[PDB]
């Protein structure tokens, strides 16, 4: 609830640092020219954003998994040289679906929690979504 | 010590309003376009200004009071046609010194007081003192 460096209320949010800060941080050279807001001014924008992200990921993950299970059902009938690559593909899908499970878990937490939960480090996960 | 509206520490100063305010005052629509500073950024100059004013008024006061007593001393001695004018001059001095006493008292309050006491409405009292002569 209070700034480690200044002891003032952690009520502001710095977009560039993706960090909740206090009014004295905001005046300081360390955040000079940064875009800073009350958390309450940006919470709803960020909530909407992550919500839609969560929806997109859940679908993308469902779709990945139906594909994965089709590749799984396909392995038995298939010849060897095809079998190996399909299994590799399934490996890749497993990797993807894991990654999306982690992302979905973080988005659910952030969307269920406080504003500070919502916002703190939020650029990290936004960029992880981008990097898919 | 704390903002009457937001409960935050009163550490900032609005130049257009001559008002002591907090960081939540500062960022609101009411002051966003105003020039705001930490009190501590402007305090020394204001303190010096009010001390100088105080000294100047102390001297103008001394001078008026001495004249006032010379007139008072002269009145008994005076002929009929001078007495009226003397009485009146003494009155006019009485008023001037009263006004100066009030100004001096406010300056003393401000110079002895908190930073907030110093700065709240400070442009106002400066201007009223300037206006006496000009
Ligand atoms: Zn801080
Ligand atoms: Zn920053
Ligand atoms: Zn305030
Ligand atoms: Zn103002």
């Amino acid at each position: 609830d209070h700034c480690a460096r200044h002891g003032e209320k952690l009520l502001l949010f710095c977009q560039e640092d993706s960090k909740v800060i206090c009014w004295l941080c905001e005046r300081s050279q360390e955040h000079r020219g940064h875009h800073t807001f009350l958390m309450e001014e940006v919470a709803q924008e960020y909530h909407v954003k992550l919500q839609t992200a969560l929806e997109m990921l859940r679908q993308k993950q469902q779709e990945a998994e139906t594909e994965r299970n089709q590749v799984a059902k396909r392995v038995p009938k298939a010849p060897p040289e095809e079998k190996e690559a399909l299994i590799a593909r399934g490996k890749a899908l497993g990797e993807q679906t894991q990654y999306m499970r982690e992302l979905i878990s973080e988005l659910e937490h952030r969307l269920q929690g406080s504003m500070m939960d919502l916002l703190q480090g939020v650029d990290g996960i936004i960029k992880r979504i981008e990097n898919m």
